[PDB]
């Protein structure tokens, strides 16, 4: 209703930023069988501000032909806390993804990028901690501290909770963390009060064997704060001695928001894990509505996540986005004006032989990995297996030539032999180069 | 994964349901290209259990070509409070529908229905309050009160405080609920704190102006549960003695289920207005991804909503009903509170008969755009209007009998002659004029 009020195509992108009074959206809409785009492109803008400029939402660029519109939202519209005057994630979400993801002269409607003025990003919480608060504990640099090996114990649940510490005392024995898998809390036959007694104990044990420092990433999802605080508060005393070596796992899609900022404020001395559980419906490409992978993992920074599952366009993108206090997103070049970076935790399995090539393009390897039991395949077994991920991390930093590192390191070495097809295409002569 | 070990066809549902200690979820699910139908439910149920009642999830019902997969889950597998025993909606999503949606073999995967057994059932929060709570304060009977009237602020954001408080009087003369808008809450050009005094006091000037009671349903969402807690304590408090007269109302879909959560503890004697903004992501009928709007109704009330937004009889029967059936399974509530539900759009004072026919039951609170805004009088007549028809609904009177009497009513007829022309054709020499 007013494809003239709600849309000022001579505005300059720049001018908005400079401007700082705006947070600009990219839209990847269509409409409907018929209607006009810019019109309805002013429908959307609409919508999303004033019922019926400056407190209305404006349409500056739209590309009919690539179904792209961009609109400025006055940072005015945004909802914010009575209590200590913080911006809400809640209320991005609504005036840019709310209502509008249901309108009818809209065919669908999906946000690939954004951006947020300083005004407004100094309002949120941001992350408290990240993977230096997990270095630290390691006796690692707390800059450029390096890859952290993990795994999620299987099965996804069956285990009581013996058979669970077992496991997990087993894999500490080559491995840094361990996270529960997204359902493990407190089934009937495993219940959290008894499981966690047991594997706190299975990290003392796997401490005092290794001489290394250990993690766990405990899943303390629930609907309610309460539930959510008693589990965080259960998990902090029991590891006891071992409190800093405990990350508070949340999944923030099916919980919500208010879960993520529950642990969030609650435990902001212990990294929080932002998990990211079937928010597949909604950022999978093959969907056209809601938001995309980038924009969730951009959200979960501001929100005070400390690291975020982004998996093995571009995650490097998505990676940097998360990490760096400038970057350039799919749209939008983004300062973070000092918010601490959230850690990308990566997942799947690359051998020991292809990890090195992961790192170079990527250009660290400071990320957290959640391994499939199979990266961890290797003919010596898993704490072998677990051995070589590190012992080719370290060559890799070191700038080690590997084929050299192999020789001194027994399951770097022996790692070549348990992927000799994989040896052979990267590194040929390795075989010559051993003995083998 | 595993085609012998999570496959069990042999299992009747009519045995699974009287067992007791199964949830059952019905499933919209293709495979891609080149998997075989039962291998693929098989890793489905694997991926969403262990990857009967022993801890494996078991398909027992398959249909490949009508796309069909249905899934038997242990009660052992879901997650409970630590604190006080009780079930999470925040574990069956996580099961049911969480990871187990982005997977291989699998190319989209739709729960369409799910059944949870007695004992799980009871284990959730359930709604605390329904609309017997609005009816009490508005002097109905707290059985079948009927239709509540209300609408939206417009603009959805824009107004200062005064103007804000000053529009709310203005509709109160004519109908008895107002929602804030979903977005509205402590904007810097209207603030919390201001907007909700003066609101309250537009509460106790319209009360006083009408002889009738009012009522007010106030934004709460936020991300800290301890900012929802304080706009909720905010707003009872100021409200004071009309704090019974104020539904709390939460986005559960963009703050999420801890935020409803938050409300339905925190404030368990308010009724809680839950707002699906957003939701249409992904429960509409073009994704082919996560579940309907009736699945997310029907957890809406497990949860504790005390009312929602449903924008179908099915839906509205599941909602309010001790039993119902669903596209898939029937389900007993137990004696579960009914959550009530909110209908909004452009229902005008014609409609509404057609709509209480076939609802069977005018139980419903109305948040009217142009039904009310749209009528040649105004919206305090549109309002007015409404309240008209439902009045000669309740009572059996014919409408034009009815609107021969009631002038708003039959000035509605001239506010929408389409629906008057295609609703009660000989209208215009009825009303006479």
């Amino acid at each position: 209703d007013q494809s003239s009020r709600y849309v000022n195509l001579a505005l300059k992108e720049e001018d908005l930023i400079a401007g700082g009074e705006h947070v600009l959206c990219a839209y990847i809409m269509k409409p409907k069988a018929g209607y006009g785009y810019v019109a309805t492109a002013a429908h959307f803008a609409a919508e999303s501000s004033t019922g019926t400029r400056g407190v209305d939402a404006l349409v500056y660029e739209v590309d009919e032909a690539r179904e792209l519109t961009k609109i400025a939202y006055p940072v005015a519209l945004f909802d914010r806390n009575i209590t200590d005057g913080k911006a809400m994630i809640a209320s991005f979400l609504t005036l840019t993804m709310g209502n509008n993801q249901g309108m009818g002269d809209v065919e669908y409607a999906k946000m690939h990028d954004f951006y947020v003025p300083e005004a407004y990003r100094a309002l949120f919480d941001g992350p408290s901690v990240n993977i230096s608060a997990l270095w630290k504990v390691l006796g690692r640099p707390e800059v450029d501290g390096g890859l952290v090996v993990g795994t999620i114990i299987k099965p996804k649940l069956g285990l009581r909770p013996k058979p669970f510490a077992e496991a997990c005392h087993a894999f500490w024995l080559g491995g840094d963390f361990i996270k529960n898998d997204e359902p493990q809390g407190n089934q009937p036959f495993a219940p959290l009060r008894d499981t966690i007694a047991l594997v706190a104990d299975a990290m003392r044990r796997a401490q005092d064997e290794t001489g290394e420092a250990k993690l766990f990433s405990a899943n303390i999802t629930a609907d309610d704060p309460f539930e959510i605080i008693a589990r965080g508060e259960y998990v902090l005393e029991t590891f006891g001695e071992n409190a800093s070596h405990v990350a508070l796992l949340v999944d923030g899609y099916v919980a919500g928001a208010a879960a993520i900022t529950t642990a969030r404020r609650r435990f902001p001395d212990n990294f929080l894990h932002y998990h990211r559980a079937g928010h597949g419906a909604v950022t999978s490409p093959q969907s056209k509505r809601g938001y995309t992978a980038f924009v969730h993992c951009k959200m979960a920074r501001l929100q005070g996540a400390s690291g975020i599952h982004t998996g093995t366009s571009s995650d490097r993108a998505i990676a940097y986005m998360l990490t760096q206090d400038e970057a350039q997103g799919p749209f939008y070049r983004q300062s973070w004006g000092g918010m601490k970076a959230c850690t990308p935790i990566i997942s799947g399995g690359m051998n020991a032989l292809r990890m090195p090539g992961f790192f170079e393009n990527l250009g660290n390897a400071n990320v957290i990995l959640t391994a499939g039991g199979g990266a961890f395949g290797h003919i010596d077994g898993p704490v072998a297996g677990a051995r070589s991920l590190r012992q080719a991390w370290q060559a890799w930093r070191d700038g080690v030539p590997v084929l050299d590192y192999a020789r001194e390191h027994k399951e770097l070495a022996r790692a070549f032999e348990s992927f000799p097809g994989d040896a052979d295409q990267i590194y040929p002569g390795w075989r010559k180069a051993l003995g083998v």
